[PDB]
C-alpha cells in the first residue's frame, strides 16, 4: 500500500522553501505592468552581483521569429505584447510562447532585456513606481537567498503566455549527446552507497537520460521543486530531455532507511547548479528517494530547502 501521492510524505521533517510558491502567488495577483517593472528591477539589481549565462544558440534561433516580430512593432504594441504575456492573454504570440520549454522562454526574455537596455524595444517607463502590493513582493524577493530568487524569476517566466487547454505541440531545445564515458565524474555521498541513487546522480550529471530512465519503475514518478509528480517513464523521460539538460548535482550526505514492503527510503542533501548561473548560485537541495525491493525508483522528490541550516548536519 504505497502510492505516488502517499510517497510524497516521506521524510516529512524536510523543510522546503515554500516562501517561493508563496511569493509567486503574491506576484501573480499584481497588475501586469507592475509584474514587468518588478522583474525588471529585481533582474537589474540581481545582475550587479550574479552574472547570467548567455542563452544557447539553438534556443535563441527557436525564439528568433517571435523576437523579430516584437522588434518590428511600434513601442506601444511592444509594451502591449509584454503585458499580454504577463496577463496570460490569448494571442498568437502568447500561444507560441506557451508552447516553448522553460529555457526557450528564458532566452526570449534575456534578449528582450538586452534590447530594452539598449532602447531598441520599449523599456519600462522611467521613474515607474510600483503598487503597494508590488513593492512588498519585490522586497520579499530581495530578501531571499539567491537560489530562491532565481527560482522565483524562472517560475514567473514559465507562468507567462497562454497555455490554457495546452497538451498540444511542445517546442524544446535539441537533446545534447550524453557525456562521453571516459570524462564522466562520479559523485560521493557521505553515508549513502546505494547504487541506484549514485547512478541517478551520475547519469543526470552526464545528460545520459536513456540510462537514467531505466532506473525508474514503469509507473514511477519524479517531483520537481514545488511541482506535482511527473508520472510514468514516458513523461519523466520527456521532462528530462526538455528541461533537465546541463545540470550539476553536488550531493553531500544522506541517510538510508527501510520502508514498508521491502522498500527503501533514502534522503540526500547537497547543492545543485543550473547552467544559467553555474558555480555562482548553489541551490540548497534535498533528494527523497523511494526504491522498491529491486532497487528501482518508485518515487523521487527534489526539494528546494528553506536555508542552508536544513542541509543534513
Ligand atoms: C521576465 C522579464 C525579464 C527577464 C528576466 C530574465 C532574463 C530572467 C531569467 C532568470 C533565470 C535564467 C533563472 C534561472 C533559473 C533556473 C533554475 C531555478 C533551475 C533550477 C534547477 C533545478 C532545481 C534542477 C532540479 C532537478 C534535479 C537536480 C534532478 O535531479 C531532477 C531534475 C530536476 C530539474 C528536478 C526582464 C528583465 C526583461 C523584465 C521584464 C520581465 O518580465
Ligand atoms: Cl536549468
Amino acid at each position: 500500500p504505497f502510492t505516488i501521492d502517499s510517497a510524497r510524505g516521506i521524510f516529512p521533517n524536510t523543510l522546503a522553501a515554500d516562501v517561493v510558491p508563496a511569493t509567486i502567488a503574491r506576484f501573480s495577483q499584481l497588475n501586469a505592468e507592475d509584474q514587468l517593472a518588478l522583474i525588471w528591477f529585481a533582474y537589474l539589481e540581481m545582475g550587479k552581483t550574479l552574472t547570467i549565462a548567455a542563452p544557447g544558440a539553438a534556443s535563441m534561433q527557436l525564439a528568433e521569429n517571435a523576437l523579430k516580430e516584437i522588434q518590428a512593432m511600434g513601442p506601444l504594441q511592444q509594451t502591449q505584447a509584454m503585458c499580454d504575456l504577463a496577463n496570460r492573454a490569448d494571442t498568437p504570440l502568447c500561444r507560441t510562447y506557451a508552447s516553448w520549454s522553460p529555457n526557450i522562454k528564458l532566452g526570449f526574455w534575456y534578449r528582450l532585456g538586452e534590447l530594452m537596455e539598449q532602447g531598441f524595444v520599449a523599456p519600462i517607463p522611467a521613474g515607474y513606481q510600483l503598487s503597494a502590493n508590488a513593492n512588498a513582493v519585490l522586497a520579499t524577493i530581495q530578501g531571499l537567498e539567491s537560489g530562491q530568487q532565481i527560482t522565483v524569476l524562472r517560475n514567473a517566466v514559465v507562468d507567462m503566455g497562454f497555455t490554457a487547454g495546452k497538451d498540444g505541440k511542445r517546442i524544446a531545445e535539441p537533446v545534447v549527446p550524453p557525456q562521453d564515458t571516459a570524462s564522466r565524474t562520479k559523485v560521493s555521498i557521505e553515508g549513502v552507497t546505494n547504487a541506484t541513487v549514485l547512478n541517478y546522480m551520475d547519469n543526470l550529471n552526464a545528460n545520459d537520460f536513456d540510462t537514467l530512465i531505466e532506473l525508474f519503475t514503469s509507473d514511477g514518478a519524479l517531483q520537481p521543486p514545488f511541482q506535482r509528480p511527473i508520472v510514468g517513464k514516458e513523461n519523466v523521460l520527456r521532462f528530462f530531455r526538455e528541461e533537465c539538460q546541463n545540470l550539476k548535482l553536488i550531493p553531500e550526505r544522506g541517510v538510508t532507511e527501510p520502508a514498508e514492503d521491502g522498500f527503501t527510503q533514502i534522503k540526500v542533501t547537497g547543492k545543485v547548479q543550473t547552467p544559467w548561473f553555474g558555480g555562482n548560485v548553489g541551490m540548497n537541495i534535498a533528494w527523497r528517494f523511494l526504491l522498491n525491493p529491486e532497487g528501482k525508483i518508485f518515487f523521487v522528490a527534489i526539494d528546494l530547502l528553506a536555508s542552508p541550516k536544513e542541509l543534513l548536519n
